[PDB]
């Protein structure tokens, strides 16, 4: 699920700054 977790890892980003 490597495709499934850099999607996920830009949400992250998101998440902190919003």
């Amino acid at each position: 699920i490597f495709g499934a977790i850099w999607p996920l890892a830009l949400g992250a980003l998101k998440n902190l700054i919003k």
